């Protein structure tokens, strides 16, 4: 119960996207492709750095685009 969980990772991603695009985190759709959320390439760089600070994982292009939705990405980062 101590480790970072998938619900926690999902929430953190919704918060991040919500702040980047100016929307309530609860309104961020976890099933759409993250390239359709209104994130910029600059956002991707910043989010990748923030994920590495949160989890110690350096996210590869391969992993991210093979898990291209918030819910699938969160599941793969943790799991
Ligand atoms: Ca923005
Ligand atoms: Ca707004
Ligand atoms: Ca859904
Ligand atoms: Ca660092
Ligand atoms: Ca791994």
């Amino acid at each position: 119960r101590a480790e970072l969980t998938v619900p926690e990772m999902r929430q953190w991603l919704r918060n991040w996207v919500g702040k980047a695009v100016g929307k309530a985190p609860d309104s961020i759709d976890e099933s759409v492709p993250m390239v359709e959320l209104g994130l910029s390439s600059r956002d991707a760089v910043a989010m990748a750095a923030d994920i590495e600070d949160l989890t110690g994982v350096t996210l590869s292009v391969a992993v991210a685009f093979a898990h291209p939705t918030i819910e699938s990405l969160a599941t793969r980062i943790i799991e």
